[PDB]
Parts: C-alpha cells; structure tokens; sequence
C-alpha cells in the first residue's frame, strides 16, 4: 500500500471487446510468411526497410508485401476485431506493422510473449484470448501456430516474393460471405 505494487497480470491476451467491436468475428492474422516477407539478405525492391537493433547491433530488416495486403487489411478492418499473432520478436514485428498497418486494422497485436512453446513450435493458443472461440478466425501459413484450433484455420499458403499471389484477394470474399 505505501508505495504503489506493480500492475497485476491480465487473464486474457486481449483487453473485453470495446463498444465498436460488438458483433464482430475476431480474426487472429499472421505476420510472416502470411502478410509480408523479410529477410536480412539486402534486396532492391523493399517495401520497408527497418532497423531492429539485438544485442547491441543494428540489423537492417528488408520487408516485402504479399500482393494486395492492403486492400485486405483495409476490409478486414471494415468486418472484424483484428488481431496481429506473430511469434516473432516485438522490436521487429511491431515497425513493421506501424508501416504495414496505416489506418488503424489492428485492435491489438501480439507477439512471441502471447505463445508457448509447445514440443519444438511456437503456438497461438486461441482459447486463451479472452473471445467465443466459434467466433475466432486464423489467417496463418503455419499449421503449427494453431495445433489447438485447426478447426479455426482457413488454409493460407507461406509466401516470399511470388508477385502473381492472389490468395489475400480471393481472402475478401470469402470474408465477406462469414461476415454474411
């Protein structure tokens, strides 16, 4: 009581849906492999580039959009509570969705201190989101993340620089009809 003890810890990853998001489907969404390509190996033709500084030392971080990212993120937004899931470090993914995300899509974005490493994979444990797991979507390359809820997961093929993707696109309706 004398001085002020530290915020106790939240029971759930993600705070009680706001008013604006009642009625709303949450959709968990990937990061890498799913929504961009990094890679530390300079290239040209970058999307962003961002510096992630470990141990000291500065990276510079080369990041490539999947095609028509923006056009999804910009509906999704518009339909549902989405949430950004990456087992990734945060001092990297969170730049990366600052220039990704630029309209305010995300609700809440979680990064590797939101996984458990589960028998040598990183898993997005979905029933620990604080949300009616029928009403949780996973838009996410790795199969592995949602070992728990594959029932969840709407297949999305890993991407790297494949510029005739259209699997973010073809996404919206298929969004769209969910949303009814």
């Amino acid at each position: 009581q004398v001085i002020p003890i530290p915020s106790p810890p939240a029971k759930y990853l993600l705070p009680e849906v706001t008013v604006l998001d009642y009625g709303k489907k949450c959709v968990v969404i990937d990061l890498d492999e799913t929504l961009v390509h990094s890679s530390f190996k300079p290239i040209s033709n970058a999307d962003f580039i961002v510096p992630v500084e470990i141990d000291g030392t500065i990276h510079q971080v080369y990041v490539l959009k999947r095609p028509h990212v923006d056009e999804f993120l910009q509906r999704m937004g518009q339909l549902f509570e989405c949430v950004l899931f990456t087992a990734s470090l945060a001092k990297y993914a969170d730049p990366v969705a600052d220039l990704l995300d630029r309209w305010g899509v995300f609700r809440a974005r979680l990064f590797r201190e939101s996984c458990v490493f589960h028998r040598g994979n990183y898993v997005k444990d979905l029933s620990r989101l604080g949300r009616e797991l029928s009403k949780v979507i996973i838009v996410d390359n790795s199969p592995a993340s949602y070992i728990f809820h594959p029932e969840n997961a709407v297949p999305v093929q890993s991407w790297f620089d494949d510029m005739t993707d259209t699997e973010l696109l073809d996404l919206i309706p298929f969004f769209e009809g969910l949303s009814r």
